[PDB]
């Protein structure tokens, strides 16, 4: 429950103990993660491991905002793994502002918006961000792009919106502190837009629930964990480390 | 995450304590509940609160085999329920065996299945019941039926299948154990049709995880709660309830 879930210091705790016990997962790229699975958490920090990049974030803010299905359009020079995942035309799926704005996808967000300004106590409160036709849609044109993100639920309670995602599988260190910085950029929007729509609501942000089919880090950042797990600190540059995992 | 999450018993805990505290949350129809938010425990027993009904529970999984959209096609007389939320012509939308089974809601069982029989480890192994366009289809000629199941993933991790379940919606009472023998009829179907197909692979049926926007009684099953938040008695029949509601 929101009221006592996991911390994200306790999800750090769970990846380092997985990391020292060697519970790996070969990925579908041949590689190894760790994991966990079925995750549940209160995002209650804004990343797990690895460092700040607001800017970064900013960019995909953009990309979002525009709600192109296109991986050139992120401003500036694309990402090389969202150029790895495009299609043959430069196409993908996951554009999270398509998703809750495009009325391709059926006006999630305003729906949603609508739902809650008739009635507060909804739980139809919802956006849904993956689709059915994905067990096909993934490999359209030859990406490699199946939606990541499956809903997101608000429910307003005690005059606070809480967000409740739901992701079939989030990398824990650029995913998680990418989407959390989205997630939470809706969630203030969504609550500016009912105060804005009603001066009587008086709403504030909730909390932020994170729930992950697979929660897991690559092998190639297994470093961050190992040196949170001797030092706790959260980020060490690559060229710093000292450790097992190069 | 899978190792510890809370248990039914520890949701039932949690259900008393709100009910205790008065924590009520009005419904769309005016009348109360008690709610988790954001629930996420792993499935350790078959029910929450009430009788056992194994005969209701296979009428509705006979419904699911046909995947009609047509509440009258449920075997016997069609319970009131789903006659208050049909269409104006009895058509709904949550024929659970519709969303996995039917090629009209793209093959999400068939599809689950043939992923995972390709890479056992993959993380895009999921059954999409809802749909973005539910936020105009809930109530599609005057039915009332917004997809109560988001998502179901199925994770295998050291042979063991888990089922990840994402609902935004749940009633503790007759829902959770309806939806529970649901998940776990097709958990083991899909146990059983991987196994079939290769017999190296030698997975059993691993936790049912359940995930909840709003896990809620409604106050007409508030004396069950009350009940077992007195005894330790997860039934009782209304007849036999003594107490504060009725």
């Amino acid at each position: 429950m929101i009221s006592d879930s996991m911390t994200v210091e306790e999800i750090r705790l769970h990846l380092g103990l997985a990391l020292k016990e060697k519970d790996f997962v070969v990925d579908k790229t041949g590689v190894k993660t760790i994991e966990i699975i079925g995750a549940s958490f209160v995002a209650d920090e804004p990343f797990i491991f690895g460092a700040l990049n607001d800017e970064y974030i900013q960019r995909e803010l953009e990309w979002y905002k525009s709600k192109s299905l296109f991986v050139k359009d992120i401003p500036g020079e694309t990402p090389k793994i969202w150029q790895q995942v495009a299609s043959s035309k430069g196409e993908i799926n996951s554009n999270y502002g398509w998703a809750i704005w495009s009325e391709d996808n059926y006006a999630q967000y305003d729906m949603c918006l609508a739902e809650l300004g008739q009635n507060p106590d909804s739980r139809r409160g919802i956006m849904i961000y993956t689709r059915p036709s994905m067990q096909f849609d993934y490999n359209k044109d030859g990406m490699s792009d199946f939606m990541c993100t499956n809903t997101v639920q608000y429910l307003i309670r005690d005059k606070k919106i809480n967000a409740v995602v739901n992701m079939r599988s989030n990398d824990v260190v650029f995913g998680f502190r990418n989407d959390y910085a989205w997630q939470k950029y809706v969630l203030d929007k969504l609550v500016s837009d009912l105060n804005a729509g009603d001066s009587t609501r008086q709403y504030k942000a909730g909390s932020i629930i994170w729930n992950v089919g697979s929660l897991h880090v690559y092998s190639r950042h297994f470093y961050l964990v190992d040196h949170w797990w001797k030092t706790g600190e959260t980020h060490i540059s690559k060229k710093d480390y000292v450790g097992k995992y190069a």
